[PDB]
């Protein structure tokens, strides 16, 4: 067996292709940041369907968090999470991102500071003639009994930004 054989298989995938999927997500919190109005909605132009978070990040502190969540029935079986964040590549965008996730019940914080990035060096991707900074997040965690929902924490670190941020391609994997 090749040493690069994937030891995992895709158990759950959310690509936000339909706006109905957004109704399954909710905002589960803020700290030193705010949501706008509405807090979340669907966007059909980014990632051919993405979760749009309308955020207000003052960029004054090193942890400015907005958080969203969704139930996942099979989550206790899983050990790897991947997801993408896209931020409009607007003039002057500067700062650090500290994205992570939470398994719940149990409020189990996973991948803390495991996927940090300077926004100014992040990959650029284009959708519909517009540029985005891309942040791919990959988090490893233990099979955890009783967990039923996943929270995605989008955390700014002196990243002043008022506008939409996007989440896409939420994928959960279990070991074979
Ligand atoms: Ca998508």
């Amino acid at each position: 067996m090749a040493s690069n054989e994937a030891r995992y298989v895709l158990a759950e995938e959310v690509d936000f292709s339909s706006p109905e999927e957004v109704k399954n997500w909710w905002n589960s919190g803020t700290w030193q940041a705010e949501f706008g109005s509405p807090d979340i909605e669907w966007n059909g132009e980014v990632g051919n369907g993405a979760l749009q978070l309308n955020v207000k990040l003052p960029g004054k502190s090193d942890w400015e968090e907005v958080r969203v969540a969704r139930k996942f029935e099979r989550l206790s079986e899983c050990e790897i999470l991947e997801y993408d964040i896209y931020i409009p590549n607007v003039e002057g965008l500067k700062g650090r991102l500290r994205p992570y996730a939470v398994l719940n019940p149990g409020w189990v914080k996973i991948g803390l500071d495991m996927n940090n990035a300077n926004v100014e060096s992040a990959e650029i991707i284009t959708f519909g003639g517009k540029e985005y900074r891309r942040f791919h997040v990959r988090i490893e965690f233990d099979r955890t009994a009783g967990v039923k929902e996943l929270h995605i924490g989008v955390v700014g670190d002196h990243l002043r930004y008022d506008g939409p941020i996007f989440i896409d391609n939420v994928r959960l994997y279990k070991r074979t």
